[PDB]
């Protein structure tokens, strides 16, 4: 059922990185990665938790739809995307935390904490600040934790409405082309060792579907680009994409 690709690992090391991939196969129902204990390691999810964020928020009503502006607070922050108006896909697109934050405090703890638990989402512990916890609290997952919850968001079987579900996957939408489409959300973890980049989503193909989640160690910001890089070089090894 798993099996372990130590090769994989050429393109960690490569880079002087060190992290893990996983895939899954769903017509097969096989997984593959280079580090089976690494993709048990449960981390922090940071911006990866905006996919279970926005099913909450939607199911809930707190965001009406995909077009519902969420104005910038006026507050400068210094990530420049953050100082404008957004709404879901580009909060999405642009990890707009404080937009987030704002959804979990309206969600609170009582109803956000049943909804991870209703998920099966990592540890389901939401333990420390409620308009934070995923980036400094006691929520942890791993990466064949995010392939489970992703593949359940795939097939509408998360117990949220089918259109919370169509719509977190169209804010998902990252890239597409001829001969793939990728959904996908990134994560970037600082405030608790050790400092990790997330890239955790699905490639579509006509045929069939390949699950991924990875992390990799991300001492500083320079090396946030290698989340994708290293992902698609190990799809491209596996004849997933061209
Ligand atoms: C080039 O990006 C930076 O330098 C930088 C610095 C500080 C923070 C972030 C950030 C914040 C939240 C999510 C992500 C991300 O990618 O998933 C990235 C980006
Ligand atoms: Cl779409």
């Amino acid at each position: 059922e798993w099996q372990e690709n130590k090769s994989w690992n050429a393109h960690f090391t490569e880079h002087k990185s060190q992290g893990v991939v996983v895939l899954w196969n769903e017509n097969k129902q096989q997984g593959f990665t280079n580090n089976l204990k690494r993709a048990n390691q449960a981390f922090l999810p940071a911006s990866t938790f905006k996919i279970p964020n926005s099913l909450i928020a939607l199911d809930l009503g707190v965001v009406k739809d995909e077009h519902q502006v969420f104005k910038w607070d006026g507050q400068t922050r210094d990530i420049a995307t953050w100082n404008r108006d957004h709404n879901l896909i580009t909060a999405m697109k642009y990890s707009v935390v404080p937009v987030y934050q704002e959804f979990a405090r309206q969600i609170g703890e009582a109803r956000m904490s049943k909804m991870l638990h209703a998920f099966d989402y990592g540890n389901e512990d939401i333990s420390g600040n409620v308009d934070s916890f995923w980036l400094d609290g006691g929520i942890r997952i791993s990466a064949t934790e995010q392939i489970s919850f992703l593949r359940k968001l795939y097939h509408n079987k998360l117990h949220v409405s089918e259109r919370s579900q169509r719509i977190v996957k169209q804010a998902m939408l990252t890239e597409a082309n001829g001969d793939y489409i990728i959904r996908a959300k990134t994560g970037y973890s600082t405030r608790i060792e050790p400092k990790i980049g997330w890239w955790v989503g699905w490639v579509e193909l006509d045929d069939n579907v390949w699950f991924f989640a990875m992390n990799m160690d991300m001492p500083t910001s320079d090396g946030l680009g290698l989340r994708q890089a290293i992902t698609k070089e190990v799809l491209k090894q596996e004849k997933i994409i061209p």
